């Protein structure tokens, strides 16, 4: 069907079987064909988004007589072994449930409920709904950033945190082999659902994502990661129009999962100039995309919260990073994790530059850390950063005049900053233990390091040579603590540090 005014009604279907699916930017299944854009309209007569032949187990949640509003949960469909699909009343629909399907098996075109609206109108409800991708799904309230998206990656969670509902950028493309943060984020972030727009896809980078993603295991469950993932593919052969539409299709599907009460992570990939469809107005529209991120009290009769957190890849034409697409993206995002080729070459992993990255969410999430994890989280983070800033200043100077004239105190700062970089920032994504670092382990590791700092400065303030501190036996254990899964063992290193230093205080006197 046609449509008057701007918008040829570009829409997406939302309901069972979104998970495990692979689509183009216009929600047609894997390896499907061509459409074209404009300030107006677009075409398409090809393939269906959700299979109409699949039988789903529907469990009714509401009953005849219940009053309902848009967003209310009227049933449950176990969609994969990981995710229960929540069947919701579409937005704009409210009234009395006059008819609802018994528990059993149904295809998505079967009417599973009917609602009588205030005026008497009878509306038929199915397991899916449709929504225009260019219209933000509505919600009751957008909440201020408050709760961290816990990534389990120390540098991110500690120094450059993402809020649930927040917006982050990282240098792209995702399919890049020089780093693995992009993948760590997808599997470890405490979002239940991942919407992934593999869009830096060109050459073998397409078929890389095709044959490996059904094999990737969700480490939280042992089950396949695809079972909580919707994949959306932008290839170089695809119509530039479907590739422009791709992120709206993505974000709309994400919003749909947040509406159920899930936290969702939208990961957007990019090669150079991912668009050509539709002045500075472009910058203003990318802005509108990012503004659709958020944690919200959702529609429904029950108080209910879900979120979409956005992580966008940023890869500029020349890779100098003063190009428009990077200026525009970095203007609206609240977090930037600066992947740094020089860090990577030195095999400092993850290769996140801790001087040029930033998060504007630190104060927003500090209270959740303080109340749930550690009362000193923010103070500790600021202290370790101050150490890292100092380190950088000292290295600059030492590049000019050399290290021979350094006082013990400055060498001590370099010693402890080095321990910070090696024992805390660096993290081993390939290790069965250090691949994820629980909040509780992060703070305890930090306490160990900062206590080591306090004791180093105190000890040199008492004329203990630094050389004696650099070789304190506990240092080796502090270096290995990221590999320890038992946090109480890590914690014990504080007392162990204290007494070793005591043996040092006695071996020197006064």
């Amino acid at each position: 069907e046609p449509v008057v005014g701007t918008g040829a009604s570009l829409s997406v279907e939302l309901g069972p079987r979104l998970l495990t699916s692979i689509y183009d930017g216009i929600q047609r299944p894997l390896e499907v064909i061509r459409e074209k854009t404009g300030d107006f309209i677009a075409r398409g007569v090809t393939a269906p988004a959700l299979p109409r032949d699949k039988k789903w187990h529907f469990i009714p949640k509401a009953k005849v007589g219940d009053k309902v509003v848009g967003g209310d949960i009227i049933g449950e469909v176990p969609e994969t072994s990981i995710i229960v699909h929540k069947i919701m009343v579409p937005p704009g629909i409210e009234g009395e449930i006059v008819e609802i399907a018994e528990e059993g098996d149904y295809t998505i075109e079967e009417v599973i409920a009917k609602v009588k609206t205030p005026s008497g109108e009878i509306k038929e409800l199915k397991m899916y709904q449709r929504w225009p991708v260019r219209v933000k799904r509505p919600y009751k309230e957008k909440l201020p950033p408050e709760v961290p998206l816990i990534t389990g990656q120390r540098v991110i969670d500690t120094f450059f945190p993402q809020a649930k509902g927040g917006t982050a950028a990282i240098p792209g493309p995702f399919g890049s082999g020089a780093t693995v943060t992009q993948h760590q984020l997808a599997k470890w972030s405490d979002a239940q659902v991942v919407i992934y727009i593999g869009c830096g896809e060109r050459g073998n980078e397409m078929t890389d994502v095709l044959e490996e993603f059904p094999k990737l295991k969700d480490p939280k469950t042992g089950k396949p990661l695809m079972e909580r993932t919707v994949l959306i593919a932008n290839t170089s052969n695809m119509p530039v129009a479907a590739r422009e539409a791709s992120i709206y299709t993505g974000i709309t599907i994400a919003e749909y999962f947040r509406d159920m009460g899930y936290d969702v992570a939208l990961m957007a990939d990019s090669t150079s100039r991912w668009a050509e469809a539709l002045p500075a107005y472009l910058a203003s529209k990318l802005a509108e995309f990012y503004e659709r991120a958020g944690r919200v009290v959702t529609l429904g009769s029950d108080y209910r919260v879900g979120s979409v957190s956005v992580i966008g890849a940023v890869s500029p034409p020349g890779g100098d990073f003063s190009e428009p697409v990077v200026q525009n993206t970095l203007r609206v995002v609240k977090v930037f994790w600066a992947l740094d080729a020089d860090l990577a070459r030195r095999r400092h992993f993850p290769a996140i530059n801790w001087l040029t990255s930033y998060s504007l969410y630190v104060d927003a999430v500090k209270d959740w850390w303080h109340k749930n994890i550690d009362p000193e989280w923010k103070a500790m983070r600021d202290k370790a950063m101050a150490l890292l800033q100092k380190e950088s200043e000292l290295q600059e100077i030492v590049r000019i005049v050399g290290p021979d004239a350094l006082p013990e105190r400055e060498r001590a700062i370099l010693l402890v900053a080095r321990m910070l970089r090696e024992d805390y920032l660096q993290q081993d994504a390939f290790d069965e233990v250090d691949t994820y670092c629980p909040p509780e382990k992060q703070v305890t590791m930090m306490r160990v390091l900062l206590n080591f700092y306090d004791k180093t400065m105190e000890a040199i303030n008492r004329g203990v040579p630094l050389e004696e501190i650099a070789k304190l036996p506990v240092r080796e254990e502090i270096g290995r603590m990221k590999f320890e899964r038992d946090v109480s063992k890590i914690r014990s290193l504080i007392d162990k540090t204290n007494e070793q230093f005591e043996e040092l205080f006695k071996k020197y006197g006064a």
